[PDB]
């Protein structure tokens, strides 16, 4: 198999392989998988490279797509690269002209999502999504598109904040980080490193959820004995956003639980 989202396996078999022995840590993880297993029987292991949060979220979102969301239907989505890059010249510091590259990635994300949404059965969609996630250039193009949508949302949120408009508090937290005080520091110090030298930070999972308009419900196994045992990104989303559920043993890497 050439898949970057492994074939599914029983979640309890997965836990028994991964977490052996009697350490406090191992017991904590075992309780965490037992919690997940109340709702999900199986798990797909997501390739653990620096794109794993994007892979896990997109794979789940696209495999479950029965519609094309309005944000991907909106013709302005295709116009964004030119509008942003022309306005904000520092976007050309993007670590992969650039406008045509981004527009090709957005076009691919739109077309692949539309194609899944129209398939006549859930099995056809599973087959097609498995084919899409096989570590070929199409898969990494999708991540370029989602990183770019994260940057666009970050720019809007930053600009709302400056105009004194109301913004979700996670964006105050995002721009409070000393390496991320504005959108260009976000790009150079964070987004450019995503998929290259590190994965998304906790506060960026809120930005990811906003970028693709999905509610991301994560079982945080390292937080099991606390109220963050599950955290939902964002905390109070539109009731109309689809939900994707992930598991993260330690906020670094995400896998996909399967019902």
């Amino acid at each position: 198999s050439r898949l970057s989202v492994a074939p599914e396996m029983d979640i309890m078999d997965y836990c028994k392989k991964e977490w052996r022995g009697n350490t406090q840590k191992a017991t904590c993880m075992k309780m965490g998988y037992e919690e997940v297993s109340q709702k999900f029987t199986s798990i797909r292991r997501v390739r653990g490279d620096n794109y794993c949060a994007l892979r896990a979220t997109l794979f789940q979102a696209m495999s479950q797509a029965v519609g094309l969301p309005p944000w991907l239907q909106d013709p302005e989505l295709m116009l964004l690269p030119e509008k942003l890059i022309s306005k904000y010249n520092w976007i050309k510091q993007w670590k992969l002209d650039l406008v045509d590259k981004i527009k090709e990635s957005l076009t691919l994300l739109r077309k692949k999502w539309a194609g899944l949404a129209e398939m006549r059965t859930a099995e056809a969609r599973q087959i097609a999504c498995d084919e899409l996630f096989t570590n070929e250039a199409e898969e990494y193009s999708l991540y370029e598109a989602v990183k770019f949508l994260m940057l666009n949302r970050a720019i809007e949120l930053y600009n709302d904040k400056e105009k004194g408009k109301e913004v979700p508090f996670f964006s105050v937290l995002l721009f409070a980080r000393d390496t991320s005080n504005d959108p260009g520091q976000l790009l150079r110090n964070h987004l450019n490193q995503v998929g290259h030298t590190g994965g998304l930070e906790q506060v960026e999972m809120f930005l990811l959820a906003y970028a693709v308009r999905h509610t991301i419900q994560v079982y945080r196994l390292s937080k099991y004995n606390t109220e963050e045992f599950i955290t939902v990104y964002p905390t109070d989303p539109p009731k109309d956003w689809p939900v994707v559920t992930l598991i993260a043993e330690d906020d670094r890497h995400y896998n996909i639980p399967v019902r």
